[PDB]
């Protein structure tokens, strides 16, 4: 059974202009990440535009990633959907594709409750009991916060193998790590931060890895950062993290007075990837807004200056 | 070309204990509503547990409703999904089933923006330009508020035929009606309230109809209320609305210390329907919680006292 | 003791350019309101810029209002402050000035809880047990919602004489009225809406009165509206409310891309009052932003068109 | 002019049973903090129950603190109030008492706007231009977030001397520090975290200090933590922060089913009474009291995790 620790980017989905999955570019991106030093891949996560792809498109992207990865690193599959029956359909797809782990959120659109969230995860686990199931804490998208007491209960019960926490709340992540360790659940329950700019903080508190969207652009930077942290080189880690945080400025280029943070952020990532020659274009799924030729030039300049070298 | 005004309940989905669609009970429910005097049916809305049903189950419920209705009243179809491509798949299902209208929300899960919401509705309309498209304002579930200026812009362009507003903000609904009328868009853009307890207010302000979940339980009450409002009998309407609001107490019976508002509310509705002999049981989709015997007895008592009598 | 029902505007505070209270204009405003047919005055409410006035300035405004009113209508006094001891200081001021009622909010700035909100109101009441104490529900400013069950508990105990509800949620106001009536607390606990645009709705549901900011500008319109409602002329009431709602557009003139809603809204009211010759100028307390000549011209045109004629 | 960096706790206000300021306990607390190694004191902040104290009580508490401090460390004064004119009254009080700095928030209760927030701070500055003015970012209480571009504009203009950030968002604080340094405003604009449990993170990112409520209870722990961070001993710092974070469990003892202020500040005062620094854990109205069982639990946490 695969173990999901270390640097595990949420793989993006390159697209053609007509919105279909750009399989050739997706293969190039997978190679970019693996040869960049990542420890695993998270397919069909938020930054993979999972919420934008149809079920059929998700299946194609997942299969493309798993087949091209060819066992080099483990691949975990997102099963993001509103409620349990719909998530379990995606679990079946994931098993069919040979996924080595699952990533699920709380229910959304519907009102929910900690009791119902817990049942949700238990029933997802039961659909694929041999796969490590990670709980994806992402309040900006699902509008629930995953109760840390519930998570540790499910860890103890063997229902959850870990969590990917994208709440942006490092104090809360730290508290969860401390609670986990005090409960003696350190080895059983992996804690991955979704942070792109406070990865050194997470490792200093004893987190097990990172799922950074920006890791699509600069996988080598995050690999190098994790290595510094694991070697206890905290000052050096902080200096590298600061440079990564200046690369991160690509997500702030797009004018959010007329587009969402997804358009600006994921668009900035894809723009960088196209500039680096990894994918064919920065095409986005509907209804994402395009970046202007001026915005893309600014993104290029940032990439040129702050992409990691060593 | 079908016109969606008047009392248009969001039809529930009766279920078997194994979670499958209870087709026989769904047919009985359809007759209950139509014989109760409603003016149309909204299939695959929030109260139909659309977020809980798989795409295949949605297709079964929609087809069951349309075929049993047999043209007695028009049927509009929810196409609720996270983003545009996924919504358009459901539009395709709706056309295949012979739906006579469409109901869509803003994008959700993903971050969004008014610019992206507008593009979303335009693209949905383009997928079925001959069907009336209604915008469904439901901030509690999608966590965007539909910009009323954008809605009227889309109405003027023929993209939107109306809106179903479940925001619970009657001042905002009133302001939108006023702006519509001042823009000369009164006939082009129907405004339906999703309110169950302030339907008289909406009609007094010139709304075109109502989409009340409780209308599943007591369609005759809402038909009677609409008629009083249409006849300008506002005092009589307020007295009936007050009685309806005491029937509505069935949604507050379930103890929300261990269940969601959906479990308590929709569970309350289904418990009432089962008590009235319209559907086989109050089975809910996973991960809804069950109501206790004490809770169902309280629901029965409320139904007995406050169900409509002329 | 005085009874606070009917039309009770939150009296504004006219200012000199240096920010001091314009006593002469405040007297003219009091006459404008009373001769406009109002049933009471609410001094030192939100629309009175209570949050902007020093304790000394509040005392001056309050005393000016009470003395010029000369017993023509009852005056209730805001005691808006963060927590209980600070509120009780203002209760002492109100007693000194001869106020005939008190209006208090939940605690704010500090984190709070329903248990603490309840204690807060009990302690305020204990400082002036012979004055009617109204609870001011204004979540946009205090970021708590007053629990309706708590409110009725305090009503039964004789702690609260009523509530002024500015939540903008007419469904919730209606539910509270229904709960009050079902508990047999109709006479004991007055329910006043802070709505400016859905006053007819509130009266239809059996509210006792209205505290409308726009009532400063057009007291006669709200007096006329209340009378129509009390006479059961609901269609005529709705028509008049619609005209009032177009007068209300004065609050939307100010460019909120460079001011607050308070600058645009209260500024709009003061601009209208200056236009009507009631107050010297539209001077606002720091840090409100000023309205442009273009904006004031637009406000003047709206006032000319939609002001009520008795 | 005073420099507000390092460990600067928001001094609590001990009370008598009737809610009046307990000046003898307040003096003992001030000594507790100063002898515990803090670098400054923040009087009349949120943890000082400033929102609960009347203007007259704030004056008494501030005077008591400044006089007992007797120049040993600098004292900055909170001037927390809804809007500008009311804040400036408090600025006048602060000058009268001899405060050496000011801490202000955005306007609250009233709706506001970045334009009005900026005018607010400029006018507060003009009322006492020789005092360092720190902007207090505390969205949980004022329900505005201070715009970091605005803060740096004000820093460049000499209106703001710094910020105390209690948003709990370490990524956002880090971004502000980076933006400050990139704009060449490092020396002019001090950035202090209000975090109690991620102080080492803040120092790793180059923050100038910390304003921790729990620092009332264990000033020596935070003084030791800051020293480790300044010495670049990050592994040792993280280990000490972890211990501090277990002491912090005292704020989670109170049953919040019947506020966080009651549980949290009540937890602190319970610890201070247990340590003999203040007379009792009396809280301002309408705070709820902690039960015997709850105070016993707080005592046990203090006994185990207090820094030695």
């Amino acid at each position: 059974s695969a173990t999901f620790t270390g640097v595990i980017p949420p793989v993006m989905t390159p697209l053609h202009a007509d919105g279909s999955v750009d399989v050739e570019s997706l293969r190039k991106l997978v190679d970019h990440l693996i040869n960049g030093g990542v420890d695993g891949l998270f397919a069909l996560g938020s930054s993979g535009e999972a919420a934008f792809l149809t079920r059929a498109q998700r299946k194609l992207a997942l299969t493309t990633i798993i087949e091209h990865t060819a066992g080099r690193v483990p691949v975990t599959a997102g099963v993001i959907e509103t409620t349990t029956a719909r998530v379990i359909e995606l679990v079946e797809d994931a098993l069919e594709a040979g996924a080595e782990g699952l990533v699920a959120t709380a229910p959304f659109y519907t009102r929910t409750h900690d009791v119902e969230i817990e049942e949700h995860f238990r029933k997802i686990h039961a659909a694929a009991p041999e796969l490590p199931l990670f709980a994806y804490n992402i309040p900006v998208s699902v509008h629930s916060n995953l109760n840390p007491v519930m998570l540790l209960t499910l860890a103890k019960d063997g229902v959850l193998a870990g969590t990917k926490d994208s709440s942006g709340n490092d104090g809360a992540i730290r508290s969860l790590i401390e609670a986990r360790d005090d409960a003696g659940l350190t080895e059983q329950f992996k804690i991955l931060t979704g942070s792109e700019t406070t990865v050194d903080f997470a490792y200093l508190a004893g987190a097990d890895g990172v799922v950074p969207g920006l890791g699509n652009v600069d996988p080598a930077a995050y690999a190098a950062l994790a290595k510094l942290c694991l070697d206890g080189k905290w000052a050096e880690a902080a200096a590298l993290q600061k440079r990564i945080n200046h690369l991160f400025h690509i997500v702030f280029v797009g004018d959010t007075s007329h587009m969402s943070g997804s358009s600006a952020g994921l668009g900035g990532f894809k723009t960088a990837l196209a500039h680096l020659g990894i994918i064919e274009s920065n095409a986005m799924a509907v209804p994402h807004q395009s970046l202007s030729d001026e915005e893309t030039a600014r993104i290029h300049a940032i990439v040129d200056e702050f992409l990691y070298t060593a």
